[PDB]
Formats: C-alpha cells, structure tokens, sequence
C-alpha cells in the first residue's frame, strides 16, 4: 500500500521511507549539499561497485551492485584500477550500522542519486531498493582503466550488462563533474572539463579540442595531452589544470562512439537523459528488478540546469577542433571572452580554500 513519510514524501512503499533519513544523514555529515569533492568520489564509486560483474565469468567473478566494496573494504579497493576509492569507501561505512535497515549496495546507489542532485543539470535518477545486504568481493580486472582502448572498454561493457556504445557515452556524461588525484602522481583534483561543479556538456566540447601540454607531467600512462593545461599550483595554488584521459579521447574519435560523443555537445536536456537512462541499468547490475522496489521518489529534486549556454572556454575556439563525426556537424558555439587561460576553480563556490569530509576507515590508497 502507498504511504506518506515524515518529510510528505508519497511513495508506493512505505520501505522507501528508511531512505529519507538516510540521505538527509548523508548531506549533513559527508555530502553538505555540494557537487564538490565528496559527491564526485561517491559516483565514481557507484561505477566501480556496479561494474564489477560478467556474464561470460558467471556469478561468482562479481555481483555488480552489491555493496562489495563497502563490505570487503580489504579487497577490491585495494586493487590497483580502484586506487583512490578508498575515500568514498570510507565515508559511507559508517551508514551501514547508522542506517541498519540499508544494505550496502542500496546504501551505494542511494548515495550517489543523492550526490547527483546536489550538481546542477543533474538527472533525477530512478532508485529501485531491495539489493541483498550479502555477498562476496569481485574478483580483479573488471573495472576499465583510462589506458584501455575502445575495443575493450566496449567488450568489458557489454560482458557487465549489455551496454550499447550509446549508453557507454551516456555513462562517460558522469566526467562532466571528474577531477583525477592519482592518474598524476604530482597533482590533486586535476578536473576534466572547466566547469567539475556542473552537470553540463563541457567535457564533450573540450575533449574534442586539439590538446597542446600537460597540466602537470607528460608521460602518466591512461593520461593525454590537455587543451587547458594551465593551473596555479606551481605557485602553491590549487587550481590544477585540465587533464584529459586517453579513454576520453579515444571515444572521442572512434568510429563507434564519436557521432554519439558529438551528439551531446551542447544538447543538455539530451545528455542528461541519456545519461540517467543507462545510469538507471548501471545502478541495477547483479538484480532482477521485479525483485527490487520502486523508491525513486525519495531521490531529491535536482538543483536545476544553468542558465548559461555551452561555450568555448577562453583562449579556445572553433578552430581548435579535432572533428571525427561526419554525421551532424557540430554547433555554432560563442566563445568565452579573455586573452589568457581562465584558472578552473578548485571550489564549486569559486574560491581555492574549500576543505571535504573525509572519515578514517579500512580501505586504503597507492
Ligand atoms: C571507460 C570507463 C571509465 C574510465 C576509464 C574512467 C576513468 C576515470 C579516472 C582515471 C578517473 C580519475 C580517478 C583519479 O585518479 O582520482 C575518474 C574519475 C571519475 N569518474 Fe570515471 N571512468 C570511466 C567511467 C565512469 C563512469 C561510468 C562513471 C559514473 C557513471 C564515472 C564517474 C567518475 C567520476 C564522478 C569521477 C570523479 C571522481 C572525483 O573527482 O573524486 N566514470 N574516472
Ligand atoms: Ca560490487
Ligand atoms: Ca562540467
Ligand atoms: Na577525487
């Protein structure tokens, strides 16, 4: 029967309700209604949780979205493509035994529906519940790593749950709020569009730019050349600047993914569509859903989209494109006035002194 919670919140469930404490905990005490820090690492941890599952290995290589990293933090945390995963594993342990009704793998995906909501231009993403609070830890070698080529990103995709190339550049809408601390071992929080606070199709536009140095070394491998290499950190700031992956690249302009990464250049409504339609299968992997519930209502309203337009940052222009999709030619774009490099804010409050929380716990990094 339908129920009401103690926010009003209507659901078909009254089960769903345990989840309004949950993220109201989750905001107050790791998340603080920000798309910064906190909230990046959770949905990146969505992924790494979800995708570690194969139908060609069977059920015992993984159960997908099960919680396996917060419940074996000694395991797949420490395997070497989850380097960094630590934090977000960290942080959402202790809901486990402050929210004892919650599994871990529903704690994950929660967790990120609601981190996705704090960045505008976000997708309201559905939330089904029931995972099962038991499993085992994955096995090693299902997560892809920045130095993987199309072909086997799109092999280890479909083995994981049959994700079409479109859905995988839907997914990969996600590194329009990315920043990297461990593919640079002399940079933190190196971000991979201008605008890591927001839910825009930035990150399309930039990895198609022509890239011209590196924001920090030259040589770290699954790393390529950045368009917007310019930080402040060499002077003790921490504005790092733009880092591109290679596996961004590569989708860029393989014959496959390219007209579908196009696609979304300056389509917000589009993109973010997109994105939380195969962020819905993502979140569901290892499940049936008949055996899960519906409680999409108690994921927050999103913060809405900016009002501002897809733009070429300063210093770029249309004449810095690599164009690879004959299929749809690519939009007449304004272009950010200033003659240097816009520093990319470490803060999505614009500022570079922001601190994030950051709980002790089992997992750990490098
Ligand atoms: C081919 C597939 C993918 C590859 C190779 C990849 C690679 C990476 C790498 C190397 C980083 C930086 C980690 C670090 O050094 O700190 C990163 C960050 C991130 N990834 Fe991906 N990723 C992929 C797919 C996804 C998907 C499917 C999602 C979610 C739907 C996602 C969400 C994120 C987020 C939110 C961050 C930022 C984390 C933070 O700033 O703390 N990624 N990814
Ligand atoms: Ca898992
Ligand atoms: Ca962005
Ligand atoms: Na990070």
């Amino acid at each position: 029967p339908t129920a009401v919670c103690s926010d009003g919140t209507r659901v078909s469930n009254a089960v769903c309700c345990d989840f309004v404490s949950l993220g109201q905990d989750l905001q107050s005490m790791v998340l603080q209604g920000d798309c910064g820090e906190d909230a990046h690492e959770i949905i990146r941890l969505t992924f790494h949780d979800a995708v570690a599952i194969s139908r060609k290995l069977g059920p015992s290589a993984g159960g997908g979205a099960d919680g396996s990293m917060l419940l074996f933090p000694l395991v797949e945390p420490e395997f070497a493509a989850s380097n960094g995963i630590d934090d977000s594993v960290n942080n959402l342990i202790p809901f486990l035994s402050l929210h004892p009704t919650i599994s871990a793998g529903d704690l994950v995906q929660f967790a990120g529906a609601v981190a996705l909501s704090n960045c505008p231009g976000a997708p309201r993403v559905q939330f089904l519940a029931g995972r099962p609070n038991h499993t085992i830890a994955a096995i090693d070698g299902l997560i892809p790593e920045p130095q993987d080529n199309v072909t086997s990103i799109l092999e280890r995709f479909d083995d994981a749950g049959g994700f079409t190339p479109f859905e995988v550049v839907s997914l990969l809408a996600s590194h329009t709020i990315a920043r990297a601390d461990k593919v640079d071992p002399t940079l933190d929080a190196a971000p991979f569009d201008t605008t890591p606070f927001t839910f825009d199709s930035q990150i399309f536009l930039e990895v198609l730019l022509k890239g011209v140095g590196f924001p920090g070394l030259d040589n770290n491998t699954g790393e390529v050349s950045s368009p917007l290499p310019l930080g402040d950190t060499s002077t003790g700031g921490k504005d790092t600047g733009l880092m591109r992956l290679q596996s961004d690249f590569a989708l860029a302009h393989d014959p496959r993914t390219a007209c579908f990464w196009q696609g979304f250049v300056d389509q917000q409504e589009f993109m973010s569509q997109s994105f939380a339609s195969a962020f819905a299968k993502l979140a569901v992997l290892g499940h049936n859903t008949d055996d899960l519930i519906d409680c999409s209502e108690v994921v927050p309203v999103p913060k809405p989209a900016v009002d501002k337009p897809t733009t070429f940052p300063a210093t770029t222009g249309p004449q810095d494109l690599e164009l690879s999709c004959l299929a749809e030619r690519f939009p007449t774009l304004s272009v950010d006035p200033g003659a240097q490099e816009t520093l990319i804010p470490h803060c999505s409050d614009g500022l570079e002194n922001c601190t994030s929380v950051q709980f002790s716990g089992p997992a750990t990094d490098s």
